Order: C-alpha cells, then structure tokens, then sequence
C-alpha cells in the first residue's frame, strides 16, 4: 500500500532508491545514486537539478516526477526538523499545503515567526511557486 | 451521452482518444511520455512541441481545438467538490474547459472571489484576456463568505 | 475577377474549399503545404504571420503581404452567420466596411454585442488579432458607447 | 502631363518603371516576388533588403529617392475619396508621398483629426518625426 | 581675418554646391582629401552630392568598406569641413544656413540635415530633441542643446 | 590537543584536505590542493568558484558540499578574527546564524558598527542570501545598544 | 621658435605622432598609427575602442600604459590655436590634472561662456570625461561661471 | 616583510621580486611581458589579472588580491599623497589604508574627500565593499578642514 508517515528528511540514498522503484522511476536510480540524493536533497530538488544533474530531459517526465514528490511531501513525517509542528498547521489550512513544510523549516521558520513572513520570502526562500497557495498561507499566517 | 472522467483517465484511454480525433500519428510519443488524463488536461504548447514532437503550430492548434472540446464535455466530479464546472458553464459553456486549471490550484467556489488576474493566467492557465476578465468579474459578484 | 463563390461561408469551409480558393487567388504553389497542414476554414481565418512563414513555408514577406491582401478581402465579404449570433459583422461593417474582417477574431474569443463595451485595447490586439492601431482605436471608441 | 495611377499598376508597369529609373538589375527579383502597384507603394526597407535582394543601404536610399518621386506625382483618385493627396500637398508638396499610407489604413479627411503619433509611424509608415508632427498639428486644427 | 579658405590646404573649389554634385565631383573631392583608396567604392555605390551629405557611419563601414573607426573619424572630419562651407541655396529657401551660422559657424554643417526633414525658419521653434537627433542627425548633445535653446527663443510673433 | 570548535579561519591546506576526506569529498582533494584552498578561502568559497575553479559540475553535489560547509561554519571558532564576539550575538538570535560570522567580520563589521548595516550590505558584502535571515539580522541590529 | 616647451599637439602631423610613439617606448605601434594616419587631432581624441580594434592594442594593461603617456601629453599641451577662451587655464586652476580635458571640451565648441549650461551627460558622452569625481568637480565649478 | 615600500615608484624589477616573495613566481613572465610596474600593480583589476596576465582561477585571483591588499596596507604613498590620506584612512581602520592609491589617483585629498559619493568610491576609486564605502563616506563628512 501507501507508506504511513515516512521520515523523508532522515532518508538515506537507499530509501530514496526504494521510493524511485515504487513510483516506477527505476530508470533514474542510477543518476540518483551517482548524485548521492538523500532525503534532504530529494525534498529540495529543483526543476534545474532534475533536468541537468539527473538527466530527466522531458518536461512531462519531470511533471510526473513532481506529482509523485508532492504526494510524498504531503504524507511525510517532518518531526526531526519541525519542532513547532508547522506540518499540522499547514495541513489544517489545506492538506495540500503540508508539502511546503520542508521549505519553511529549512529557512528556520516556525509557528512563532510565521506571522512576519513576506510574499517574496515564501516564493524565493521557501519555494512556494503557486500564487494561490502563497496568498492563502500569508493570509492565515497574519491571523494567528 | 456519457461525459468521460478525463481526470481519472489512464494512458490507454488517452491512446483511444488520440485515435478518435485522428492523431494516431502521435500515439507513440504520448505512450513513451506516459500521458494520462491529469497530464493531458495540463498539457502546454511547450510540452506538445518539445516533448511530444508536434513541430507545426498549425497542428498544435488543431490538437488544442480537440482538447478544448474534450475539456468542455468532461466529468470533473472526482476533483471538483464545489462544482466549479457548472459555475463556469453558466457564465459561458466554453468556460467549462477551465475547470481543471482552477481545481488544480485548490480553488473552489468560496475562494474564487479573492482570485487575481495574475493567478488566473499563471496558476490556472487561462490564456485569453477576454475569458480572464469575464471570469474575474463574475467571481467578484458572488457570495463573499 | 473576384474569387467564386462570393459571400462564402468560410467558417464552415473544409480543406477542399480552402484548396479551391488558393487556386483562384493564384497561390496554387502553396496548395500542397495547406493540404499537408490540413488548413480548413477555421484555421484559415485564424492564420498568423508566424504560421504562414514557418508551417506553410511562405518565406517572403512580400508574398505573405500578397496573401494577407487576399485573405483580408475574403474575410471582409464572408458569411459569419453560423458563428455570429449577435451580428457583430454588421456592427463592425456599419463603422467601416473594412472592419468586417475582424468578425471571426471577435466571435472566437466569445465576444458579442453585449460584451463589447468591456473590451480593452490589449484584448483587441492580443486576443482578437487587430494589428492596426487606427482600427483598434476606432473599434474601442465605438464599443464604449453602444 | 497626366500622373500615373500607381495604385492600379500591374507587374508589367512596375517593370517598366524600374527600367526608366535605372534599376533594371532588380527587374527579375520584382518579377519573382510579383510586385504590383499596391506592393510597390507599401514597400519597406526590410522587404527591399531581404526579399528583393538589395543588400546596400546606399542603393536602397537611391531606390527610395525614386519611389518618393513616384509617390509624389502619382494619381490616387481611385483610392482617395476625400482627396487627402491635395490636403497633404497643400501643407508641403513632399507630404503627398504619404497618401497611400493614410488611405491604406482607411483614414480620410474626417478621421484624420483622431490619429496619434504612434499610428502615423507604425500604421501609416511616416518615418520622419518632423513630418509626423506637422501632419498631426494640421490635422487637429482642421477639426 | 582668419580665412584659411584662401589657403592651399583647403579643397578646391571653395563654397561648392555639394547638393548638386554628381559622382565625378565626389570623386574629385575624395582625391583632394587623400581618400583615393575609396574612389572605387564610392563610384560603384553611385555616391552623389545628396548621398554624400546624408552618409552615415553604418553606410561608410558596411557599404563603402571603411572598416576602421579612426579612418571613418578622419573621413567625417573632412565631410564636416565640406558641409560647413557648402552652398545650400538650391535647397535652403529660408536660409537656415545663416541662422545656424549666427549661433556658431560650426553649426552650418547641420543645414542639409535640417532642410532634408522639411524644416525651415518658421517650423524651427517647434522642433524637439528627438527630432534633432533622429531626423537631423545631430549627434553631439552640446550642439543639440544649443540649437534647441536658440530655437525656443525665436520670434514667431 | 584537540579543540571542540575547529579554528577554521587559521586552517591550512592540510586541515582543509583532512576535512574533505571526513565529509566524503576525497574526489576533490586534488582540486583543493592545486588551488591552495586554506581556511580563509574555504570560508569564503562561492558557488562560482566551486563550479569553475574546483570542477564541481553538479548543482546537487555543490548543494551537498555547502550543506557540510554550513555546518562547519556554524560551529567554528572565530576568536582570532572576531574581537567583539559577533558569533555569540548571531547565535543568540538563532544558532544557525552563527554561520554568517566570517561574512560579517571579513567586511570589518563588529558589534559597535552593526547598527548601521543595510540590507544591501548584508546581501552583497556579507553573503547572506536568505531574505528571512537578512530581515531577522537587520531587525535585531537596529535595536542594539550603541 | 625651434623647440617649444609645451608641444602644440593639436597641430601635430603624422610625423610628430610617430616621433612621440618612439620616445614613449611604443615603436611597435608606429606602423599601425602610420597606416591609420593618426595626427595630433586624432591622437587627442583616441578612444579605448579605437586603440583596441583599429590600432591592435589587445591588452588592457598596454592600453593603460598608453593612456598614462597620453594623459601626460594632454596635460601639458599647448591648446592656444583651438582654445580662444582659455579653458585650459580654467580647468588647470581647479586642478592641474584637469587640463587634460581641454581638447574634449573645445572640440564640442564649448568655451568659458557656455560652460554654465553644460550637463553631466554632455561631459561624459560628448567631452569624454569618464571619472565621475572629475565630472562632479568640473560641474560644480561651472555653476559659478557667468553665461551670456 | 618590507618596511614602508614605495610601491607607486616601483619598477618592473621590484614587482618581479615581490611576486617571488609571495609565492607567485609562476606569474613573473606575464607581469614582465605586460610591463607591470608599481602604478599598474596598484591599479590592477580582476579583468586585467584574468585576461591580460592569464590568471584563470578565481581562487588564485583571490589569493593574489589577498597579498596585494597586504602590500597596499603597508606601502609608502608619500610621492603621490601630499595630504597624507594614508594615515587618515589608517586611523579610521588599518584595513582602509589599502584604498589610498585609488583615492589619490583620482586627485582626491583630505579636503576634497567629503564631496565624493558612494558610487564614485566604487566606480572611480575601486572600493568594492559597501561597508567600507559607507564608513569612509561617513567619516569624511565629519572631518576638520582649514
């Protein structure tokens, strides 16, 4: 079935490899192995890195990949890196927002600091690309 | 007739559709690229040209003509809780095509009032200004709770 | 010497009628490209400079100008009844007969008489393909009254 | 004499004119490209260089010098219902050359007042700012 | 009485009617100024008085084959002298030459540029900075500013 | 004798070499040696230098590298070059900010000067790329006792 | 009248330019300067671009050495033939080093009376004064000049 | 460990000796070929170092500038520095002494310094650190004149 609370931030190369198999991306196992992609790097993967460093030339294939990564990010356990439980805060707003947890905690944001965050920061620093999402997160952050 | 549940389509249903619209030539590319319903609905000019090998702008226009038809008469119920499809359709039947674009950003009826022109263009993929403006206008004259 | 039929239902034209028109206007040389690219009425009415150069192989700007001269004539005298419920054709024509050529551009965006008042300059240029500023300005002005 | 009806010229008359002005070398290109009166009047720098193969900027300048003459002394009556030709000419004989530019956008005397500087440049092909400004000024005060 | 125009250095004739010059007179002038090397190019391209007066950096480099910026500068130095002392009577009905000359003798060189756009004394008051640069080919800002200033302070009533 | 926090500013080529081995970047030992990277240069290393001069072509590899370097920078002993103890000031704000110490002291900033620092300075001169971090550091700097 | 102290560079011919190149250790470039027909006027107006592309001086360092010599020459040159209003002494009074800008200003037809109206853009683009510090000083002093 | 070296007056030979002392003998040939003397050494840019002197590595350039900054910090500028800007800059911060030649080359002195802008200190005088620019500017506005 579908894995329950995987601790992706603490994943090692081997766990990333397993996940690539499960989602039907075995073709890319070699690249990910050579590049030594662990949990931290997987969560922070960009379009650019995927295309140039991991050899995923097709925009459609990349879209499929990010579709899977988004799913993983949505259901991951962030407890090692998420002391204030931003995951649950984001999830309460909309389950789909949970995917942004690692982006926020990687900049050192927590519940208490969230109120002061700017739109630019959510886009550039936290990697929230959808305006709709940014706006909703911003709004809710100002009112808690 | 029956409206196809394109959001839930798999590669095989996409392959069938390509045949029906006279694009059998492209079946192999779509198979290789593993285009399912979700990816079909979200297909861009760029992806069509570069990743699927549809070099001609005219051919791409023909393709989008067919895709727009499909999108107009698709069943979105699995992914469209608030029934944005009918809201769009009531404005103009041709706007139903934008359903998946809106629900893919997590918009629904309640959130629609707050949407910006930039958001409709960049996030939702509504390319025609005329359409954007009409959708924006009608969204502001909704229920604001 | 005007191509026959006059007052044609270009929106409903198929490849064959496009082919016939190309012959009549002395562009037989391009029949093959139009055939290969499967240009019908709808696509002919929406044809761009870019598509004409790249996809249909009309390399000369002067040849493209000759082509658009003919296409403008066709668009000016075409029957748009199937696709133009609000009769934008007559509205445009009343302003200036030459403006009737913009009918398909306006109806293809889903504009009609009632919506026209709200249209912007950007919309007329980008969405409706009205390239001449003079024309855009006149159409815009008249739209803001109705 | 009588001014030639350049708007109605066919390929053959364009060919004749090229010979007369000493541009015989370009007859073949003009023939291949099927340049008639309408296209001759609307010819751009770009078309002349790329489509007609006139590589030299100096040669193009010589060509436009001849074309401007032709435009200045052409008969526009078929296409110029409101006689913009005479209006332009009265301002400055040299402005008659812009007749076809204006009538091709569907302008006439009555509409002229509403024209903008951008429109005269982009739509009508009036490249000299000085000329644009004078035509604009006079158009607003006939209103 | 600083008249070096009666000097041996200065190309003959003095006060030439350059607007009416034909290829042959252009050829003669090239010889006098030590640009014989370019005679062939100018002949081939059929440069007459009107084209000589209107010549641009671009035409000089690409169409006439003068690849060096320094050589072009030398050329324009000579052309500016010619333009400064030329007779513009055929083309300058309102005597813009004298108007420009009264401001500064070296501004007379702009005469053909101004009359070529259809400027005259009466119209000069309305001229813009853009027009002097793009239409008249006055490249030096200092010159543009002085001409502009003087034009705005003209009596048109 | 072994110190807890390493004195990276005083490191020589040999200590840099050792560190590369420990973090699994032995592959790059040669490049670092040829380029004569010491502690000072290691602390000041940029993306560009890492790619072009040290031959680390992969953006993923560079990310792994900087992940290790950030840790080193966070826990380094800066006492030789940090007379006013900006390290502890930054650390008090957030332990993760200690990584910016060498950036600040390399421009000649100290506690007394910190109040005057601008956003542009923190970005261009000090190399603080994260907006969130800049803003927090800036805020705290303005509200200091001069 | 045989040897002058301050050289009349504006009136120099090719031959005097050639001699100067030899003296400053740039004999290697004599042929290029000869071929390009560089006289005093052109020497004084030489740009970075012309020096690199037309005269073949590829190195930025070599160009810097060249301009170091040219700046000296420009600073001490006699401009009397072309400088009626004595802008040279005006510039010199501000700072001796600013005398090097004389030919740049007189070549645009500036003089003392016109100086008050000059703009920063003009000093940079038309007169070739590249150092902002120099432009600012010249601009400041020019604001206290009397115009007509 | 040179005491007050008169770098502005240095000839090719002294620059060569200096290169040897700092472990850059590899670059002696290029510096010789390009005829780098004291004046050119003090005014050297990243661009000239890369393109004209063949120092391809950014890291090597950084090492070089580290040495040059040291030399500039300890140099005797008396030939070119009549108002003793060197001591004024040094009194502010010993690390500012390195900017002496940049300032005096533009003809600046103690009395003029106040009129300089931040852009001028960057573009004309080659002061790359914003923090340094701002500190020099501030102190210049508050100084005692005659």
């Amino acid at each position: 079935p579908r894995p329950i609370l995987p601790s992706v931030p603490s994943w090692k190369e081997a766990e990333v490899q397993t996940w690539l198999q499960q989602i039907g991306f075995s073709k890319y196992c070699e690249s990910f192995r050579e590049q030594q992609v662990d949990g931290d790097l997987l969560l922070r993967l960009t379009e650019e890195e995927l295309q140039t460093d991991l050899g995923m030339k097709s925009g459609i294939t990349r879209k499929r990949f990010f579709r899977e990564l988004t799913e993983l990010k949505t259901f991951a356990n962030y407890s090692t890196c998420d002391r204030s439980n931003l995951a649950d805060w984001l999830g309460s707003l909309d389950p789909r927002f949970r995917q942004y947890t690692y982006g926020l905690v990687s900049c050192g944001l927590d519940r208490s600091l969230l109120h002061r965050v700017s739109e630019q920061q959510l886009l550039e620093d936290c990697g929230i690309h959808l305006g709709v999402h940014r706006a909703r997160i911003l709004t809710a952050a100002r009112e808690m």
